[PDB]
RNA sequence: UGAGGU
């Protein structure tokens, strides 16, 4: 089954690069007079081949430092600073190539390049730049509100003794990203808010969390705060009117306008930044998504084509083959290998998926449910401003129903109505005798407001100070009737999940594997981290990816990315199924999330350590050491996999499809992995990077572990992106992060309340 | 917050 690969094999001449450094003799640092100036004197001294990067200057060949006053509008300097070879340092190359990109038209936002129309070379001839408009052109979104700006996120690769006929020195990894920016700025937002929320309160926390880049230096920030009683008129220790006057020469029209804050404390003019992204009181519009999503979802043809034909652009590759890169516009050769078909049961009949058919929504729909506890004295929660009676009885008998239908044995509830949908809830918690709390064993919840401050609310008390798990629908999202049944369903299916057993104390189960390719006696442990106060989420499943037992700890150092006392929670877990069962787990599987970018590894490395010192002391498990193996899964690549069939056509890589990454440099052993279908557009994959493995089982089988994994998400009928036991993890990092919960319940620990 | 891929 062939495929290709998309790293372009560019060849590296060992060119000596010079680098000078400039300085300017007023005090500017305007951002564009100095590099008008710069070039002044560039072409004054008549060296056409230069790059510019901020405060330094590239050359191919050494010259002498040149000095010289220019009339303008003054001395501008030259030093010799640095002179080594390309080929050695990818730092260099990197520089270069995002240069180069910047020259030929594109924009460096963040750490990607994004097309536009005015900052453009002109040596580019007509027919290139309308081939380069076409290929990525500045999609307009909701008729003049939001553009949508399409370039390349890049990357080059050292080659890690590649085959080929003759081994390529370096790639270059290209991947199509569309970023999407707002027009209005932010000073029209909060005036705005301002109007009709009358509550700065209110505004900051609607606010708070936002991405805003700033166009006049052009940089990401993340909303922290907002100073009110802060003017720009006031003054800062280097006016911030008088500081953009100066270092910028912007023009400001709100002298009374508050400012924007974000500390590592540094203060940003609203009138001068865009939101980052789709805005909040449109976040969840469908047709906004619907557009959003078919301007920047390509079909594998198309993104194909879009590549193929950017690379091939011989005036392209001559601009850079100039400075030492020859790209090659063909595609690297590549054969792929196909997972073992896998096999999807239930309760009530075997179905194999086999080709395609990746969804089985069906198959739940039509038949019933593994593991499913009886629901009892479970309690209906409905907004009696917003009183529905009779719609909430026949609610309650379809839920009911389809719940049979599921094989779910259930009750008829307690349905109740509240003005304030949070303070029954409080009047609950103060009587348990009456209430009987811990009879309660689910309490569905209905708001029809959405607000995140409710929601948040709820699954904070139900499950801080009542332990009773909860459901949450919005009204809306319930009134109407072409996706109700659905809706309901999918209800049943995440309730399932969501209540405790009476016997095991465990949650229920949807689908199992035929023929699961994951070892007897393993404990699979999925682990993720949620930087905010950052927490991270880990879950243990002894059985075969079917039932996991979550956990929590606080990281010890917000933005950090390192557990403290990994060792102790899992050999506590070993611990508690060892008094449980009497067994001793054979393999323990890590599959911990993040990018392996030279810090994750020493990471891993750290935990490993500590989780070996932890259990050689564990006395009991000292004499027998449970086989380890920490395994890293990455959902954020710019990587993709393009299939081709005998006729030469595009086409998504059928799913469960693996291959080996014999070509980026790294020390362990890499696998790119597409699991999943999607109708429309290229998949992208995963990469499983098999960091430490002492299990007598190859990495292959852990690919396939992973494909399983993939395979068995309980939240979606179908096959899904990221493997479930790190979905898991990080659904309960964002759970416990988002909704600021103390300590969970330990009785729901072993539930999947993160559904 | 019906939910995953985009
Ligand atoms: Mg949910």
């Amino acid at each position: 089954i062939d495929l290709e690969m998309n790293l372009f094999p560019v060849k590296i001449s060992n060119l000596k690069i010079s680098i000078y450094s400039w300085l300017i003799f007023p005090k500017i640092d305007n951002y564009k007079v100095q590099r008008n100036i710069l070039e002044i004197a560039l072409s004054e001294e008549a060296l056409y081949e230069y790059i510019i990067q901020k405060n330094k200057i590239y050359q191919k060949k050494r010259h002498p430092n040149i000095k010289r006053v220019v009339l303008f509008q003054f001395q501008i300097e030259i030093n010799h600073l640095e002179t080594v070879y390309l080929l050695d340092n990818p730092t260099l190359q990197n520089e270069i190539f995002g240069s180069i990109c910047q020259t030929v038209g594109f924009e460096q936002i963040g750490h990607n390049y994004y097309y536009s129309a005015e900052r453009q070379s002109s040596q580019l001839t007509q027919s290139t730049k309308e081939s380069l408009k076409r290929i990525f052109p500045a999609i307009e979104i909701d008729g003049g509100k939001y553009y949508l700006k399409q370039g390349l996120t890049t990357a080059i690769h050292s080659t890690k003794k590649n085959f080929s006929k003759n081994a390529i020195s370096n790639v270059v990894e290209l991947e199509q990203t569309s970023k999407l920016i707002q027009k209005k700025n932010l000073l029209e937002i909060i005036m705005d808010l301002n109007r009709k929320v009358k509550d700065h309160h209110k505004i900051e926390n609607l606010l708070i969390g936002s991405r805003f880049i700033t166009h006049y230096n052009n940089r990401i920030y993340t909303i922290h705060g907002i100073a009110w009683n802060k003017d720009p008129t006031s003054t800062f220790q280097i006016t911030f009117e008088e500081y953009y006057k100066k270092n910028y020469q912007l023009k400001i029209s709100d002298l009374h306008q508050p400012l924007i804050i974000y500390y590592p404390i540094l203060y940003f003019l609203p009138e001068f930044c865009h939101l980052f992204g789709l805005s909040n009181l449109d976040a969840d519009n469908f047709r906004i998504r619907q557009e959003i999503t078919r301007n920047t979802q390509m079909s594998p043809s198309d993104r194909y084509r879009k590549l193929k034909t950017f690379v091939e652009n011989q005036d392209i590759l001559e601009f850079f083959k100039v400075w030492g890169l020859d790209i090659d516009s063909r595609m690297i050769s590549m054969s792929g290998i196909k997972l073992p078909s896998l096999e999807i049961q239930t309760q009530t009949g075997v179905f194999p998926i086999n080709f395609e058919q990746s969804n089985w929504l069906s198959l739940l729909n039509r038949s019933q449910v593994i593991d499913a506890p009886e629901l009892k004295k479970w309690m209906i929660l409905y907004p009696k401003k917003s009183m529905s009676l009779q719609e909430a009885r026949k609610f309650s008998n379809d839920f009911q129903k389809i719940a049979q239908q599921m094989g779910m044995v259930c009750r008829p509830p307690q349905l109740q109505g509240v003005f304030d949908m949070t303070k029954f809830l409080a009047i609950l918690k103060k009587n348990p005798s009456q209430h009987h709390i811990n009879s309660i064993q689910l309490i569905l919840t209905i708001t029809p407001n959405r607000n995140k401050t409710c929601y948040r609310k709820i699954k904070q008390l139900c499950y801080r100070d009542l332990g009773i798990a909860n459901q949450n629908v919005v009204l809306k999202n319930l009134r109407d009737q072409k996706r109700r049944m659905p809706i309901i369903r999918n209800l049943v299916r995440q309730i399932i999940c969501k209540v405790p057993n009476f016997n095991t104390k465990y949650g229920g189960a949807l689908w199992k594997i035929k023929n699961n390719s994951i070892p007897d006696k393993t404990l699979i442990v999925g682990i993720d981290v949620w930087h905010g106060k950052s927490i991270a989420g880990i879950v243990f499943s002894t059985d075969k990816g079917l039932h996991y037992t979550a956990n929590y700890t606080i990281t010890p150092r917000k933005g950090l990315e390192f557990i403290h006392n990994l060792g102790k929670i899992i050999i506590t877990q070993l611990q508690n199924h060892y008094n449980a069962t009497r067994q001793y787990f054979e393999n323990i599987l890590i599959f911990r999330d993040g990018v392996g970018n030279t810090q994750y590894n020493k990471i891993l490395q750290e935990e490993f350590k500590s989780i070996q010192q932890e259990l050689t002391n564990s006395s009991i498990f000292s004499e027998k050491h449970p086989k380890i193996a920490i395994i890293l899964v990455n959902k954020r690549i710019n990587r993709r996999l393009f299939h081709k069939n005998k006729q030469g056509q595009i086409l998504n890589p059928k799913p469960g499809t693996f291959i080996e990454d014999q070509y980026i440099k790294s020390e362990f052993s890499n696998y790119y992995l597409v699991p999943h279908f999607s109708r429309f557009g290229t998949t992208r994959p995963i990469h499983i990077s098999v960091i430490y493995n002492n299990t007598k089982y190859v990495n292959f089988q852990f690919v396939e572990i992973a494909n399983i994994l993939c395979h068995l998400n309980y939240n979606w009928a179908g096959t899904v992106r990221i493997p479930a036991s790190v979905e898991y993890a990080h659904k309960v990092a964002d759970f416990i992060g988002s909704n600021q919960i103390t300590s969970i319940a330990p009785e729901l620990l072993q539930t999947q309340f993160y559904l």
